[PDB]
């Protein structure tokens, strides 16, 4: 695929520098859906604010994992029906810890966001389209998790 190359190109960039591009989508999403920070919930505190969760080692190695998970969709772009048991086992684990599923559409969202951000220019409609098809499969993946 075309589609597939235009993923890897996009990614590299942001790959280089996980955490802070992670930072970027977490920030983003934090500010698009400020009821997600709760669910953050290490020691049995709760975050008061989105910048409380940027001084927290385990908030940041959260952003390491989900940049892994990316980095492994990408990876596995061109069929991503291996990563499929992972994955819906990974959307369970989130409906555990309490995360609804559409709350993965504004995770969405923030990722391209993150992506148009760092891209600039070259973030092209044809690179905006092929990580929303990607994305979408991904979370058709996880959404096993929630039962369905
Ligand atoms: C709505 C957005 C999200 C919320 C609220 C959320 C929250 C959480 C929480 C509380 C945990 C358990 C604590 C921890 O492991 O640090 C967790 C685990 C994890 N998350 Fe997320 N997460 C979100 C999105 C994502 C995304 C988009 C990815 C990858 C694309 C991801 C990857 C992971 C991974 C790899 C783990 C470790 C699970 C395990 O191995 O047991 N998360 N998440």
């Amino acid at each position: 695929r075309p589609e597939s190359e235009l993923i890897r190109q996009s990614w590299r960039v942001v790959s280089r520098s996980p955490l802070e591009h992670g930072t970027v989508l977490f920030a983003r999403l934090f500010a698009l859906e400020p009821s997600l920070l709760p669910l953050f919930q290490y020691n049995g505190r709760q975050f008061s604010s989105p910048e409380d969760s940027l001084s927290s080692p385990e908030f940041l190695d959260h952003i390491r994992k989900v940049m892994l998970v990316i980095d492994a969709a990408v990876t596995n772009v061109e069929d991503l029906s291996s990563l499929e048991e992972y994955l819906t086992s990974l959307g369970r684990k989130h409906r555990a810890v309490g995360v609804r599923l559409s709350s993965f559409s504004t995770v969405g969202e923030s990722l391209l966001y993150m992506l148009e951000k760092s891209l600039g220019p070259d973030f092209t409609p044809a690179t905006r389209t092929a990580w929303s098809r990607l994305y979408g499969a991904w979370v058709q993946a996880m959404s096993r998790g929630w039962d369905g």
